[PDB]
């Protein structure tokens, strides 16, 4: 994908959910018309998500080291990637995948 | 250990080494007094030590990242723990173990 991603013939399957819809009283006298009034409705529940990966460990002679990813160790007035005074999560920068080298 | 380090009280024994002296040649006629005249020499060789370590993993709840041991991302003359022109071998700054967190 040239987004960046792993590109899938059969990705996994797309999942769609609707709330069944329930009718407000039909009229007492028969008509063929479909029913246009409807309960106004909602719903709510609790989804997880469980996806097993597979890694290839770094195996390298590199004598130096390496670049890392490391949180700023200088002061701050609130923690990156965390809650604010309001409770509104933050995510500070994209973080990319790569800092281990290989040898081309 | 006050410098830091593991006490032990049978620590790893301590390895002695020495060139068995060869005299020169001694006189003909027998004297008491030992031999004062020794052939200059020494020796070399191969040396090898292999310790086995025993990790703790670091098993851990903390939402935001840690902070790491990451080189310098900036160029420089010289890359760090590696040899300059010269071949002389260098280590620019003392590296302590901790960097990762637990609760006190």
């Amino acid at each position: 994908p040239l987004m960046g991603g792993f590109g899938l013939k059969h990705p996994p399957p797309q999942i769609l959910i609707k709330n069944t819809p329930v009718p407000a009283d039909p009229p007492t006298t028969f008509s063929q018309a479909k029913l246009a009034s409807f309960i106004t409705q909602y719903s709510t529940g609790q989804v997880s998500v469980e996806i097993e990966w597979e890694l290839q460990k770094e195996n390298s002679k590199r004598w130096n080291p390496e670049i890392q990813y490391t949180s700023n160790y200088y002061k701050s007035t609130n923690v990156d990637f965390a809650v604010n005074t309001d409770g509104t999560y933050s995510e500070p920068r994209p973080i990319g995948t790569r800092y281990l080298t290989r040898n081309l």
